[PDB]
């Protein structure tokens, strides 16, 4: 007999783990793993990903989780649908980041859409996400999405007056080739890279563990954008579980401006985003307006 | 001994874990000291602290409060339906044993009773010891702590409370459950006057989806206005926290006035006008789950 | 360009762990795993095989450690040579258990075998081990090596004064089991068996000893060192019909053998025998 | 409070994690309750409870004693150089603060001084109120408790013990460490009288090989006799103990008398006639090591 006609269903048990530590290695997650079903390395940083009985496949880089099967829409959706909606009508974006194609496949649900370019700096990333993370990498075949592997802090330099919306889908700061994509100087390449009605939106982290480069990122873009707001979302699966994200614009403000009909009439599925959610994410608890010197 | 001791300072040895429903995911917390360990007729007590969090409450090894977040969970719990109450006079908080919920509402002026049903006698002791930051308001003297199973306790009571808040363990965690029942939430409504308002926390619809959908229910069943709101929990479970509003006709967003909040004469870290409206928007997935589209 | 193109060597970090608890789950063993080979599941248990920075591949069982790269020749060692040496002339061996072919491979250094039969219950584990346990199952060629899929418990009982030596490996700890093995030795036949830490699994450890001892009139235990295995202190019970495992023990045999042996030795051999007090008073040994 | 609590129970959410030397392997243990964790000039000691183990007691994260088999260490560390000696009467530990060795020492009736010399007093008094099993030697009138480095204090003695014993010290400097220098082992041999007898436990050889390697080839540098024994320690990384025993020309083998542990009228869990030959027994990996084969 061969080892696969003996082989069945993996069942689970107590032994293998995988552990996350937040910033500063006091506090983490810890997740049980049925099976390991691929760990690289790449000359930039170690893909693992596996499998979790509650949340589905699990993606991580440098032993920091990237994306989860359960719940990876939540961050997906308020990444890319804010800036996507907001934008009278988004033709050609930009995604900074976001190997695992999730945002890709958010913004191409829009149907304005005619050119998004994934601007990812580890292929290996992208290898990796178009065979095992298929839930999140489906837009790779889509024949308006064009992949390019570079470090988006130099690959933004190159264009001026191009991109309608520009949305920064990065790792954290200290993680990988993150940290350049958090420079003002890098801002301001995103604003000159976008056309004059351009918008932009960026995760910020959460601030909590990462209160820090939450302040210093939303300091950066306010510099740079006219219109600079910070958004929260859920993310069941990422530190603390309140994560934010940071709109930007050079006119166009995301209440003021935000046309409830274009989201009640999508055409597309959406399981976190909707009218109500759009409008409430940018209402501030007192301690994140106090961070940010609002109240 | 004692001449010898220095501040004690952090390793990588001692650890809490913290098993979240299923047991496949969880948190983990360094631990620089335990401060307590108690075990009553009901539950285990479990205090220490870790470097970033500070002062960490467990029972029966699951999160209870941390003094750098509980304000998020504390402020979410009592601020909307006491703002909500055109005044709040007579209000019944049950669970609560570490006394932030009865802090939070003890900051309205309008309350001149406010009692705290807790179950175990050792919890309020341990927060009254230990606890400091959340149990500062044992003493205040519109307070009154009674020991007793808040099901059977509310019972006592018919048309005699303004505002009913259950600040309780999970539904599987030391005597909760008796807290989740139709029986339950219908003497919560008798308990409470004409008009008066409740509020509940109704776990995370994450990890405790099936207990927050039958709470909801349960709750939905009983109470005309039953509306669930969420806010950010940084250390509980997903942190994406849910909590059910109910009243006999008050409505969280049509009924509230934003100026009562705006000319609050107290210390807020969470709460405010705009996160009270904000947290009633639900994603599509709690929706869905709830049966509401 | 290509996923192979772009992949490079795999380093560890400190977000993967192996997590073995031990019996009553109050202690256990960790370690970090750079990379996983192997998770497979049979009708039987489960199998993982993993990487680990200081041991090497590490083969576990339903979550407990079966073998590491680095240390199984400690546990394999003492298993076999044991029996093998004291046995005058062993041609045919019986090994139950065995799946990773560590004890296999030490049986077959000795040159008077002429049949080793590996008797396994889950075939998936003789496949695993012949695919990523080289290390140990390198025996499962040689044609001296029978491998035997069945319950070695309903196996063994199929044969009478057949075999010069049996060996159990990690239905197997019954006093009718053990009485079916002697039944199954010629005459002069031997035999071990591991029989556990007499730390966390102290009740097993006297249970099987108690049950050898109802069947083979000589029953000695004897200990090693197992440096990854529950407490570290291992034990084994070596019995027979006759044969003392001290009186009759020819040192020259093992001064002579001519393969390599990183354990034993004659001087560990005799030493082996020699039990701390609070194991001979568990044994009821005084 | 005292009169609401009952007797602890353990759960799995409090962990002691213990890292072996490369950081790759270690040992974790439940904890039902922490006894004592204190901070000293020199290191943290963590004191608590494990439901299998009992009392373990750990400095800087890495475990030096558990009440469930801490006599295999102490007795083999202790008994093997004792009998070996003539007639012990003046002997020292070095290190050992929790006490064992000196228990094991100090039951042998030839001896009229035993001094213990532990470099941080914090542990001799958390040992005295905190690890009973192992400090109960502490008041023995024969034996002297000196809080110093031994490095230091064994050289203001020449030609004065019988019998020197290295306990554990500075386990987080490793084979670096002041108690591991040939300047030492020559000052302990110089502090012997002319037929003094010694033992150092000489770490496990499988993480610490080199550690043990290093041990072994100083030790012999200064002493004519040099010999490895070895034991088993339950907790202890591996599982696989090194002592080693030297002397000025008394062989652990040639001139041990069996007879003298046989009428031995003290209790012994571990130490034999039987076990102190066998020790002796190295396995071949150990011999090609020390370059034995
Ligand atoms: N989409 C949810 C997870 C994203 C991340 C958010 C998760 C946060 C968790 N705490 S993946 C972030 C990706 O950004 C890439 N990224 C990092 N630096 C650069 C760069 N200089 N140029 C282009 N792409 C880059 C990484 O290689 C990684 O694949
Ligand atoms: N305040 C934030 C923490 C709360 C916890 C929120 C849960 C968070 C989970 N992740 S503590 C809940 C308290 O409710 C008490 N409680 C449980 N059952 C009863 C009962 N039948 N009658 C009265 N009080 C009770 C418990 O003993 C506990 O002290
Ligand atoms: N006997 C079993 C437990 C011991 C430990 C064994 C555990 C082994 C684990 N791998 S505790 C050893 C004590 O020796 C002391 N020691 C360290 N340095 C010195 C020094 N310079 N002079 C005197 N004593 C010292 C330590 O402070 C420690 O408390």
């Amino acid at each position: 007999r061969t080892l696969k006609e003996l082989e069945r269903e993996l069942q689970p048990r107590q032994h293998l783990w995988y552990f996350e530590y937040y910033t500063g290695n006091n506090v983490g997650l810890f997740m049980k793993m049925n099976r390991v079903i691929y760990s690289g390395q790449s000359d930039i940083q170690r893909i693992d990903i596996f499998e979790n009985p509650d949340l589905g496949v699990v993606f991580a880089l440098d032993g920091i989780t990237m994306t989860t099967e359960k719940d990876e829409f939540m961050y997906h959706e308020m990444l890319a649908h804010v800036p996507m909606f907001l934008h009278p009508n988004p033709k050609k974006v930009l995604i900074i980041g976001g190997g695992d194609g999730g945002t890709l496949r958010e913004v191409l649900k829009h149907d304005s859409v005619e050119k998004a370019i994934l601007c990812e700096v580890d292929g290996l990333v992208i290898e990796a996400a178009r065979k095992y993370l298929k839930q999140t990498s489906c837009g790779f075949d889509d024949p308006r999405a064009e992949i390019v592997i570079a470090n988006g802090a130099e690959y933004v330099r190159k264009f001026k007056n191009e991109f309608d919306v520009i949305i920064i889908d990065s790792t954290d700061p200290t993680a990988g080739q993150g940290g350049h994509l958090f420079t003002e100087e890098f801002y301001q390449a995103c604003y000159d890279a976008l056309k004059e009605d351009g918008v932009f939106s960026a995760e910020t982290e959460d601030p909590f563990y990462d209160i820090g480069w939450f302040k210093l990122a939303y300091r950066r873009i306010s510099k740079v954008f006219p219109i600079t707001r910070v958004y929260l979302g859920f993310m069941t699966t990422y530190p603390s579980g309140m994560w934010s994200y940071t709109f930007a614009s050079k006119g166009i403000d995301p209440i003021k401006d935000f046309d409830p009909e274009k989201v009640r009439k999508f055409n597309k599925e959406l399981k976190y985003y909707n009218e109500e959610v759009h409008v409430a994410s940018f209402a501030l608890p007192n301690f994140v307006k106090k961070e940010l010197g609002l109240m």
